[PDB]
């Protein structure tokens, strides 16, 4: 395999691999909807609060070491790419921005080809987002139980899309439904090496039956919602149905099931954090907040150390948390 | 009923009512989705051809006489007001921005309660759209059928803005399955005046039984989409399946039909036309182009000389294109 320039693209713009340092994979300044936050920013008290709030996280974050946070939000995620380079400017923490496509968007994405979509990624990877220049670095994709067919069409494109810049693709999965297996097949039947691909929220199962079987095809496992738990919020149905049942100990060990397993190489981890929350009911980023009042900080803060503990060697905290993410995000072209 | 001072927004700001003149009151200047515009504009060749088409096509219903019009477009019609203020100026015909939802909703906007969609409406009215000071002069909302339980919190947030504001309501209806109906009835249930309400796409159907009914309660009738027609492209299934049958005439008929019972304060007329169409199959701008290449002037063009030859009265006409999008406009409160 080939690369294309050694560099890897933020917000701010190139950054060498060595810079990207400390990586969270699969986070969100905002987890919005396509124009939302530009059209009512009330909605998170204002625009200017929610950037407030979000460089105080990324600060916080950045203390404890993080240096670069992978913001997955796709066009339909509501991503506001000039609100991430104000943010990754505020707080100096690097911002890789999405392309992709997640279950939301609207008519004008839905009937779209292919051929159309796949020229939509590339647009925004090689041209930029919107009339910024800020290029993609990441292709966010995903399904939620077996691909619907505007889904199969999303991650052929994204494979195309990826295969042509070499910016890997990381996806949602229903991770219970087992989606990170047809997502690999559909990758697969596109010619996409499997490192170029990050199979996310994959903590979100407890079968490590699953997950090594797609560690050892030579995927990336995403074990993204460390701190997702309802628990203690079995009164609240909603925060319940997001949030899981699951401690985030339990989510933790996984990532220690991986590295025993044999596969440290191919783990990520990551929060899936977010600063402002309106694709889902009022008042979660509230109820979250109580949950996992260190936000995106949860994982150097609480993770790292629990895995320490029981066990974890620091060298192999340190492949996973920098050289792995390093190697995920540098473009990488397949061998011609 | 009561004004709030006899003036309609448009969006390079307030005009007098009397500066309104010959209105289109269903048209768009780019139908598509929230953001999309911004984020993928060579789909429409560039932001640039977009808007050079626009103002070639406003610049043409004007020489027909045509000051004014009103884009329907609402935040997931992917309304760019900014765009809007830009053709407005460059062709010198008034616009009149829109608020409300049409049918693609996206998830920040479908989980909304009905309190908190009444606040966005109230927004985009009186602080205006964005962050840009332009304010709505009217509310779009719409049914294709019976009311999704979400379409009943938009239809009854409409109503409340309209209460508060005096701005009218206008409606997007499968008008062949008699929506006005379940709308007049939600409207009157929030205390509505029908005067403030307009039924779209009542020509969509041939049943002068349900319109008349409907005039009579004292609710406008918009005979918006008199150039709809696919005759001639029966091999094209998308097209036909958009735009019908039916002829222009017979579209065009009702109008005379409307006037004949009695309702000539009662009609509103439009072409329902566009110059961008991105939530559709691809190209189908093209095959509405060549269907009817006056596209905003063909009311003036065809329709109105149309309606004369079948004996409408000049002065009648002058009353349905001047003096009811007037009336309809002006901000009108309820008696206090
Ligand atoms: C390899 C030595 O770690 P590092 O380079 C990056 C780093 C910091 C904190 C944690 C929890 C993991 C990784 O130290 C910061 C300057
Ligand atoms: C008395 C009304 O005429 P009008 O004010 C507006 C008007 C112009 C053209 C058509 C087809 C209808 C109405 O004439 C333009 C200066
Ligand atoms: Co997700
Ligand atoms: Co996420
Ligand atoms: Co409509
Ligand atoms: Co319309
Ligand atoms: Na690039
Ligand atoms: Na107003």
């Amino acid at each position: 395999s080939i690369g294309t320039g050694d560099r890897i693209n933020t917000v701010r713009g190139p950054i060498t691999i060595s810079e990207a340092g400390f990586t969270l994979t699969h986070e969100h300044i905002c987890g919005s909807s396509a124009g939302f936050l530009r059209a009512w920013p009330e909605f998170f008290g204002s625009r200017k609060a929610l950037a407030e709030k979000a460089v105080r996280g990324l600060r916080r974050a950045r203390a404890a070491g993080v240096r670069t946070i992978v913001d997955v939000s796709t066009f339909d995620i509501g991503r506001d790419v000039s609100l991430l380079a104000e943010v990754s400017r505020a707080a100096d923490v690097h911002i890789v921005a999405a392309t992709g496509l997640w279950f939301d968007p609207p008519l004008s994405m839905r009937l779209r080809s292919v051929e159309e979509l796949t020229q939509f990624f590339l647009r925004e990877i090689q041209y930029g987002i919107e009339d910024t220049g800020i290029r993609a670095g990441i292709i966010k994709v995903a399904t939620t139980g077996k691909a619907t067919p505007f889904q199969e069409l999303v991650l052929k494109a994204a494979a195309r899309a990826s295969l042509a810049t070499g910016v890997p693709v990381t996806t949602h999965t229903a991770a219970s439904q087992r989606d990170g297996e047809q997502q690999a097949a559909i990758f697969e039947s596109e010619g996409l090496s499997p490192s170029r691909v990050c199979i996310g929220h994959s903590d979100d199962t407890d079968d490590l039956s699953y997950l090594t079987a797609l560690a050892a095809r030579g995927y990336l496992i995403g074990l993204d919602r460390i701190p997702h738990s309802a628990i203690g919020l079995e009164d609240n149905a909603s925060a319940s149905a997001l949030l899981g049942i699951r401690s985030w100990q339990t989510r933790a060990l996984l990532i220690k099931a991986l590295i025993d397993q044999g596969y440290m190489k191919q783990i990520l981890v990551s929060n899936d954090w977010l600063f402002g929350f309106s694709s889902y009911v009022t008042n979660i980023m509230d109820v979250m907040d109580r949950v996992n009042p260190d936000g995106m900080a949860f994982i150097p803060l609480r993770v790292i150390p629990f895995l320490r503990e029981k066990g974890v060697p620091q060298e192999t905290l340190a492949g996973i948390t920098v050289t792995n993410p390093a190697r995920f995000l540098s473009p990488t072209l397949r061998a011609s």
